[PDB]
């Protein structure tokens, strides 16, 4: 498979889902510091992102997790530029489930960008045979998350009651799936 790369997963010509390393710390930081306002309306992990440091540490972190199968954390890259990342937040494996997270910065929205990359990822581990079952989870009232998880082809299986906490704020999720 060709577009399994050393560096990353070929998406297309011109999504690639990197493999976190630390030379990617200062563009990641600098998106999500032009992005922070945005953001904290619908993650809780953005307002506390102040330095570079910050981002050296998630990346660290992710690292681990990845090579652990923990999780799969995985930077976008559009053209030239980080994009934004798409996850696994969680792989279970003894249940062959994965749950999915990402963002991308304003300027990067409307593009498909995130559907391209979650579609890419559930045909190479799906089709595969690691994973059976996709789980997105997301707040109800955020809109466009909503959008892409029914884009990707999952189906809403129920409302998870006060599941997501935003700065001391209880909300509800929507929780769909897709299952191979
Ligand atoms: C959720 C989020 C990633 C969605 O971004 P997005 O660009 O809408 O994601 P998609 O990849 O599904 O793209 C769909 C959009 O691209 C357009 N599009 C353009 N080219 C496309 C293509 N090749 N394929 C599909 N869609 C394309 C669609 O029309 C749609 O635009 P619209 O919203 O004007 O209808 C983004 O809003 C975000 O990062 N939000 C803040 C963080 C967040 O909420 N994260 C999820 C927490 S649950
Ligand atoms: C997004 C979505 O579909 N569902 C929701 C709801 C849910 O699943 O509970 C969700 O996953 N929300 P999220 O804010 O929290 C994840 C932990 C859940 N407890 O992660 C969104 C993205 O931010 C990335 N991310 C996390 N921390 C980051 C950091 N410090 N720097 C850069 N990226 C980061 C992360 O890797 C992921 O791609």
């Amino acid at each position: 498979d060709v577009s399994l790369t050393p560096s990353g997963i070929k998406v297309n010509d011109e999504i690639t889902l990197l493999y976190p390393a630390l030379k990617y710390a200062e563009e990641l930081y600098l998106l999500i510091n032009q992005n922070k306002i945005n953001f904290i309306k619908s993650m809780a992990w953005p307002a506390f992102v102040n330095n570079i440091s910050d981002s050296v540490s998630f990346i660290e972190q992710s690292m681990i997790d990845n090579q652990n199968e923990k999780a799969l954390i995985l930077f976008i890259k559009y053209k030239t530029k980080i994009a934004g990342v798409v996850s696994f937040n969680i792989i279970d494996h003894a249940n062959k489930t994965a749950y999915i997270g990402y963002w991308l910065g304003a300027n990067f929205q409307g593009k498909g960008i995130v559907t391209n990359a979650i579609n890419k990822l559930i045909q190479e581990y799906g089709d595969s045979g690691v994973i059976k079952r996709f789980v997105i989870k997301c707040i109800v009232d955020n809109k466009k998350s909503n959008a892409t998880a029914l884009r990707c082809g999952f189906t809403l299986e129920g409302v998870l009651q006060k599941a997501e906490i935003l700065n001391g704020v209880s909300y509800d999720q929507n929780i769909y799936s897709k299952v191979i």
